[PDB]
């Protein structure tokens, strides 16, 4: 019926607004840490960086058993979901934080970081490719419920490796990509290429993603020590 796909519609939405924080809402702010020229990492901006990423990884779990049904699944599979699309959330949210006159990301509590510094934080050789992304993701105009539903898609993903129950995470994430479609439609008639945009987009990201994974390798040796707990369970995956 209409009524709970409006219904579903409004949760993840609230879900998503409620655990990510928009960036015009957020009070933007600097440093002035490595902002001079790139360099194989610097050790403060990693600091605030990683710890900045722990706190966006609970945030998603938060999102993620916000969405109708994530919850039924088995515990095995909620955390099967998590590990697999994790780092894609990440992406997609840094990334819809991008503001392009400035060049730079906000991240959730505020800290604005400029191309050299993302680098400098972690990204290192996977920067530009971050931006180029994040540039690609303008034309789109997607909004906070887009972003929001488009990031419960990434996740709710039956064909990950150790899902137990793989049918009932397909049935799950149905609704999610008729909530999509109706509201890009609805919010935008005269762009009916829109949902399979941001569609294709789940694709890139996941390419981006298994790079930044990549990425994870050589910075542990860059590391004067091992990554926090969350991020390694992300990247255990
Ligand atoms: C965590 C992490 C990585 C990527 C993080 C990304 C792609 C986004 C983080 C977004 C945050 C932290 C947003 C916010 O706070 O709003 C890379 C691949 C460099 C490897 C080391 C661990």
């Amino acid at each position: 019926l209409s009524p709970q796909l409006e219904e579903l519609i409004t949760k993840v939405s609230k879900a998503h607004q409620e655990t990510f924080p928009s960036l015009c809402q957020l009070g933007k702010y600097t440093t002035n840490s490595s902002a001079d020229h790139r360099v194989q990492l610097d050790l403060g901006l990693w600091d605030k960086f990683s710890e900045l990423a722990t706190k966006c990884i609970i945030k998603i779990v938060e999102f993620a058993k916000r969405l109708p049904g994530f919850t039924g699944l088995s515990i095995a599979d909620q955390i099967t979901l998590l590990k697999a699309a994790c780092l894609d959330i990440l992406m997609l949210r840094i990334c819809t934080r991008y503001t392009p006159e400035q060049d730079t990301m906000t991240f959730s509590d505020g800290l604005t970081l400029n191309r050299t510094q993302m680098h400098n934080a972690g990204f290192g050789p996977l920067t530009d490719l971050v931006f180029a992304f994040a540039g690609q993701l303008l034309p789109l105009e997607m909004d906070d419920t887009e972003t929001g539903l488009l990031s419960a898609i990434c996740l709710i993903c039956g064909d990950r490796m150790d899902l137990e129950e793989p049918e009932k995470v397909d049935k799950l994430q149905e609704p999610l990509l008729e909530a999509l479609r109706l509201y890009a439609r609805r919010r935008r008639p005269s762009q009916p290429y829109m949902f399979p945009r941001m569609l294709m987009k789940i694709t890139d990201l996941r390419g981006i993603s298994t790079k930044g994974a990549e990425r994870a390798i050589t910075l542990k040796m860059e590391i004067p020590g091992p990554m926090p707990p969350l991020i390694r369970e992300m990247l255990e995956n």
